[PDB]
């Protein structure tokens, strides 16, 4: 099992870290989200789905900079809504082909009332996101740690 970004950079076999850089809408209104859909960023598969079946959680969702102090945060898994900053692992999905697979994880940051001005600011990190991969194998437990960097500057008009 290991996983690589829409542009080739790699987390191998047994976990490790990666940074991923996205472009963001660049004016968000209060009362509208700003969607960070890492479905298109970060891509996984299994290494021997003859024998093994892997099993994929976000294990944890946590927001820095800009994203922590202005927005209100909804993380979605496999479709499926939870706070962000997160407070439980998700459920697990299979992962159970060579065939590159999305981890299907798309944050939904929408403005706080205070939030005005530059509210994000470019190069700087967003969110850091716990991939956790286990199997019904082995005692293999590995942690894959995406840190998630803003492209560009977000205002929320005042
Ligand atoms: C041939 C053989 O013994 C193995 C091949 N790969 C192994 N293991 C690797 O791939 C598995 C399937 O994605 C993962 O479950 C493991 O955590 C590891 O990433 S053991």
């Amino acid at each position: 099992f290991a996983c690589k970004t829409a542009n080739g950079t790699a987390i191998p076999i047994g976990g490790g870290s990666a940074n991923v850089y996205v472009n963001l809408a660049p004016v968000v209104n209060v009362g509208q989200n700003l969607v960070v859909d890492l479905s298109t960023q970060i891509f996984c598969h299994n290494d021997y789905p003859e024998t093994i079946t892997d099993y994929v959680t976000l294990q944890r969702g946590s927001a820095y900079g800009g994203v922590l102090s202005n927005f209100s945060g909804t993380v979605k898994y496999s479709g499926s809504s939870y706070p962000f900053p997160t407070t439980s692992e998700t459920p697990r999905v299979v992962y159970n082909s060579r065939t590159d697979k999305p981890w299907p994880v798309a944050l939904y940051l929408t403005p706080v009332s205070s939030a005005g001005g530059v509210a994000i600011k470019a190069g700087s990190l967003i969110a850091v996101l716990i991939l956790r991969q286990t199997n019904n194998y082995n005692s293999d437990d590995f942690q894959f740690v995406w840190n998630i960097y803003a492209n560009n500057d977000v205002v929320v008009p005042t």
